[PDB]
């Protein structure tokens, strides 16, 4: 289980360009870790019935600490995605479900899709306590990004 | 398992705009059903010491079938892939795997990735029989479209 | 009644090349502009000061970052036809119950003698359902200009950031 | 030497998050590779009488091709440019002078300091081949990234 305090649990996946990606080796690295975890690239966020394809993902690039955002996408897939949002923060590929059950932030069975990575965001600090943690089950919704910068910019002010 | 001759298993998958498309009610439309599975879309295609993206899939649009490539990559993710490639045919997700197992045709563990769309081509005729089969283990090796086209204008001629 | 400029396009359904039904708002409802093509009739040719070729540039709306809609009134069949032979990536409607030539007021009272042809109209449609651009002629041998129609379509797909 | 239609010499460098980034194995990842080599990060560009950091190297993000910022910097140093400046590519340091060398792009003494990257421009085809060069010793010269991108999506065209 994982939520505000515990410790979060390490793991290592892919990235857009199949590098391995330890969380550890990366809160290792000094700055907090912001995971974000999103039903699928390519996809769009909606309201009441408005749909589309604007989504301030790349705000968290503002926030001071390494963002990592997850989706059970391939990483072919991501690459591109990251490529054609000039992303400047690495994707993840969890291909093989696993971190998404580690974390338990799935989806069942979205739109027919069967285990689908639910719209979550994490903030771990160097140490790998849970310092933020947001999660709902509604896809459609699209996060606060500006929301996620601040209390990840305030996390690492914390830490002076 | 399947092979040349046997009947095509049917099956129902969601193409890039999530519509349901049955195998059987597909071969019931009067031309033959090319299948294509491939590892992952936005994946290069390479040769013995090359490598790109010039993946001559649009000229399977020049065949006298109903063409369907098939990847357990999501909707959205082929919804992508085909407007940019400006594919004529469908694509479907095959994102629980159901199909490349019915069909046995799956990698194991692809660069890390399980349960991959491994590269195969089948041609189905209106009735349900295989006329024409197609498979390699070896995921950088782009099929010969033109070919596959041949097979297919040949086999939807052969019915006079 | 008429759908003009700026005011909302008006929702509808019809059947595509494989008789699947598509909503005009759930297509908006994807994210993406939609370019609505009106065209008189599938295997008819364009014309010039004279010369009449079967040159048309339609696939080149393919090029455009909007889910493009081509709409006449001839059966599945036959632009599913129209369709296959000339490698068309997107998706023909058929208003075969000249329905939608209708609704948005794009159709020809008499053309060569045929009785309710469709119009030669573009709209683009914003995926909330406002009419963003729109170009008419009533002559039917007028090609349009898909490579315009594809700029100002991705200029509005662009202004929505 | 490194020369048009000449190929490029395969070489290992560490990025901004110290992971080692082998040149012939982005090439087979199968887009085109673009190397930058710049003398320093968080150095300015002048003219004749005004300097600015308006350095509009994000605009590299534009093309189809795996770009690979180089300089003899630490990877500490890139890591704190790439994220200051939302740069989605990667940073690699050549901190033991290694590939400047190798590609010959090196200022033996600049402004006092010795053996500083020369602001250079490299475009890899998949196989490893030079399809584009472009050099200049006077450091304080911005390259037109806007074009560079032009030549690097012509490239990548061309493989189509």
């Amino acid at each position: 289980l994982v939520e505000l305090g515990e410790k979060a649990p390490d793991f290592t996946l892919p990235n857009q360009d199949f590098e391995p990606v330890n969380l550890y080796e990366v809160l290792k690295r000094g700055r907090p870790a912001v995971l974000i975890f999103f039903p699928a690239a390519f996809s769009p966020v909606c309201t009441k019935e408005l749909c589309t394809f604007r989504d301030k993902m790349a705000q968290l690039e503002k926030a001071n600490a390494e963002v990592l955002a997850i989706s059970v996408d391939s990483p072919w897939c991501l690459k591109k995605f990251k490529d054609e949002n000039r992303l400047a923060f690495n994707l993840l590929s969890d291909y093989n479900r696993e971190v998404i059950k580690l974390y338990n932030v799935y989806h069942e069975d979205l739109k027919g899709l069967k285990m689908v990575a639910k719209r979550a965001v994490f903030i771990v600090k160097p140490d790998g306590t849970v310092a933020y943690k947001w999660v709902t089950d509604n896809p459609l919704n699209e996060p606060d990004y500006d929301e996620v910068v601040r209390e990840a910019n305030k996390i690492a002010g914390e830490l002076v």
